DNA sequence: TACGCAAACGTTTGCGT
DNA sequence: TACGCAAACGTTTGCGT
């Protein structure tokens, strides 16, 4: 049925039905009562599509993510719709997997649905992205997860990567080890090139110096993993500790040891970064820096709605906090009881 | 802008504007240019809302999912919208949790939203979960995860959980086990109770007797799964082999016979179910049933887009196949060599 | 006091000539 | 031959009385 159906079945005006529809002005109890009593046998379902025409607003927020199976994407994921839900609001889900031309469409046909805002998580910004993104400075947007504010139209979370590496780097150290490998993510990536680098500055602190022939690239895909623990336990000379980019890029790196009879942490401690829900089932169970998942989602959802509700025009960004979760995974080094 | 801004920038009609950027009917070159160049400086997006109000449709679906960060349901979602995108379609994700009125929820904001159509993931059916979903017989809709078919006014895709059961249970027959226990997920779920079932008929073929102190109920996370092989495996007598629900439950189950000490397989040999995309990396690689996810959307999105675009007015059901992945979790047992 | 009329949001399309 | 007019989809809301 329409409006207009119920309007006739109770006898009174679309305009008054639409008023106790919406709680928007005082109706009489039985006059309220006869429009339920219609808008129920009809079996009505006002059309959003409609209202949104008239209102300018269709209380629909888009995601426009790289992947969603990924399990740190998914959790973040999730995060964002449960807040999405509780405050009203619908997500469109968009996966465009680092594809240009599948960004170029998913923007445009978000843009078309008229979404009241736009989250953005495409792990990598070359300027072209930069380009098309800031076209669409009209629809009220946050991106999720990049170094700094890339673009000045957009608000930002920061997750502090580097202070994330360093850590991770700094508890190596402090655990005794000088012999380290590292498996960062795609570099072209704030949670590649940012871990990657916090970590370095703490070995420099050390004057750990780290042979490239120690330092092999991931994708952070536990294949990745694998084939990267290959590549640094299959040396004359190999590290006694290895600061793996990504948790399932580390359940990769495990895999990889136990293949090779090495024993973790025994033989090679490793230390991961996220903090998936399951790294503390991995085998043995994770030690990682955890990346404050929920928060991000939650926190992101809330810089938008503001620039929604509150149309907020200045840029805004909130910087979020990695903290060290320490498990089973790594164990004492050769330099334990030397430090002072 | 607006429509009527385009046609007066490029002076033409309206309906002149809407023929260009629809292809509907033969315009001029220079005429179909000047709206096109109209159409640039104005920065012109249509308004799919508006479209969708004359054409009624909105080109969206809607997927009531119980769930997005489990592996297994991240695995089928991804598939889902690679489809709905390659179509043309947009995706509406909602998570219910196995919650009613969530449920209620969602599918009236969904209804008002108008989706061309519904996929429905809710893990169990109640018949108040089954009411609600009668009521909305007029929205095209597929369950891709339940038993048979539930209702009589809804697609189905059928998993075929039992034959997987099945396969499981003589897998281990066939290896030379006859002491097996069994983490079987909710039994309120198909893949809960189907999968169970399969694979007791197996046994029940084999004369296997499973003792109860030899199932525990596991929920499909990996705490679970990690609370039950401890369970079984800190009886006086315990099972050579373990059939497990649901990998990531598995994986749980890993973790606690390392932590006792035992050793996978060579104590204790476990085989599981899904093959997420990470059960090859599990450790020891894991031996696991698989679902076929990938097909499972797209068979969904299909059986979807046929009722709406074909109008199909009939219920109809595909079935998909679970086939075994051989890896190196199971190791022969006690009567391999004994069996004729 | 409680309610209705008519315009309006941005499009598509019928039926012109 | 190539194009335009006006109605219409389902709502909200201004301004009545
Ligand atoms: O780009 C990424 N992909 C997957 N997991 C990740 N964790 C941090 N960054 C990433
Ligand atoms: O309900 C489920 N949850 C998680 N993984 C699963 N794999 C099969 N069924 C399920």
């Amino acid at each position: 049925a329409t409006i207009k159906d119920v309007a006739k079945r109770a006898n009174v005006s679309t305009t008054t039905v639409s008023h106790v529809i919406n709680k928007t002005r005082f109706v009489a109890e039985e006059t309220r009562n006869a429009v339920w009593a219609a808008i129920k046998e009809l079996h009505y379902s006002p059309s959003a599509v409609a209202r949104s025409l008239k209102v300018n607003h269709t209380k629909s927020i888009g995601l426009l993510a790289t992947s969603s199976e990924a399990a740190y994407f998914a959790e973040i994921i999730e995060a964002v719709e449960k807040n999405c839900f509780q405050k009203g609001y619908t997500l469109i889900l968009g996966n465009a997997w680092n594809n240009l031309e599948k960004q170029r469409a998913y923007l445009s046909m978000m843009a078309q649905k008229r979404v009241d805002g736009l989250l953005v998580m495409c792990s990598e910004y070359p300027e072209p992205l930069l380009a098309m993104l800031e076209e669409y400075r009209h629809i009220p947007m946050v991106v999720m997860d990049a170094g700094e504010a890339k673009a000045d139209f957009t608000d930002a979370v920061i997750d502090n990567a580097f202070e994330g590496g360093y850590m991770a780097g700094r508890y190596l150290i402090e655990r005794g080890h000088r012999e380290i490998g590292v498996i960062p993510g795609p570099l072209e990536r704030n949670t590649g090139a940012g871990r990657l680098a916090g970590f370095m500055k703490a070995m420099e602190e050390a004057m750990i110096k780290v042979p490239e022939s120690w330092i092999v690239q991931g994708d952070f895909e536990p294949e990745s993993g694998y084939r990267a623990m290959q590549q640094i336990l299959s040396q004359p000379h190999r590290p006694t500790a290895v600061f793996c980019g990504g948790d399932i890029m580390a359940m990769g790196a495990l895999c990889a040891a136990d293949e090779m009879g090495l024993r973790v942490p025994q033989d090679v401690s490793l230390i991961g970064y996220d903090n998936v829900r399951n790294a503390r089932y991995f085998t043995p169970a994770l030690t990682t820096i955890h990346q404050p998942k929920d928060s991000l989602g939650e926190t992101a959802f809330n810089m938008l709605l503001d620039r929604i509700v509150n149309k907020r025009e200045e840029p805004q960004s909130i910087e979020v906090h990695p903290r060290l979760i320490e498990r089973r995974s790594v164990a004492d080094g050769p330099f334990r009881d030397y430090r002072r």
